[PDB]
């Protein structure tokens, strides 16, 4: 499958793509404002994620640090990033279908649109000003708006037992972005696409 990752933000982002235990394609790249990066993701990929990292510094060897979404200090991510990170999530060719969603379960850093570039399904978007409106207790100093599980580490926010409900914090993310997961047991906003669809992830879709 092809994914085109486009940075429409006015600031540089460092895109990342991983399936948790391995990089997807190169795993990461710098995207200046307006740049597009096309990656190939193997069919059958389950649990892939794409996210943006902000305020990164990397040396010539690809080692450094980002203020949001850092994946163990590497430019080329092999593992998932440190919250807060708005997430584009996907599982491809699962019994003839692709499944995509946007999630705020690990917080929010950059607005995003995740849409197919082929026929058969709709896209999803979370482009509200979540960082600007972020509740005081969830604001991350490095930037972004953390989820409540990352901040408080309780069974209720993290849904550790598998029986949690919505919270004042999850309702904040849900009110601003109804089409993104706001907590682990949220009513699914997953979109089913034909198997082998192609996609575009756009950061800052409303410019």
């Amino acid at each position: 499958a092809t994914f085109e990752i486009v940075n429409r933000c006015s600031y540089t982002v460092w895109a990342a793509a991983s399936k948790g235990d391995a990089a997807l394609d190169a795993g990461g790249r710098q995207l200046n404002s307006g740049e597009s990066w096309t990656i190939n993701v193997e069919p059958g990929t389950n649990g892939g994620k794409i996210w943006a990292r902000t305020d990164c510094y990397f040396d010539d060897s690809g080692s450094g640090i980002c203020k949001t979404g850092d994946c163990g200090g590497l430019l080329r991510c092999k593992r998932f990033g440190r919250p807060p990170t708005t997430l584009a999530e996907f599982s491809l060719n699962q019994y003839g279908k692709d499944y995509i969603d946007i999630s705020n379960i690990k917080g929010f850093n950059v607005p995003m649109d995740f849409s197919p570039t082929t026929r058969g399904c709709r896209g999803v978007r979370c482009a509200a000003d979540i960082v600007g409106q972020c509740p005081a207790k969830l604001k991350a100093p490095g930037g972004g708006c953390n989820d409540a599980c990352t901040v408080f580490q309780t069974s209720e926010y993290c849904c550790t037992t598998g029986k949690c409900g919505p919270t004042e914090y999850s309702r904040f993310f849900k009110r601003l972005c109804p089409d993104a997961f706001s907590y682990v047991l949220d009513k699914p906003t997953t979109v089913t696409c034909p198997g082998s669809s192609n996609y575009r992830v756009t950061f800052c879709p409303t410019a």
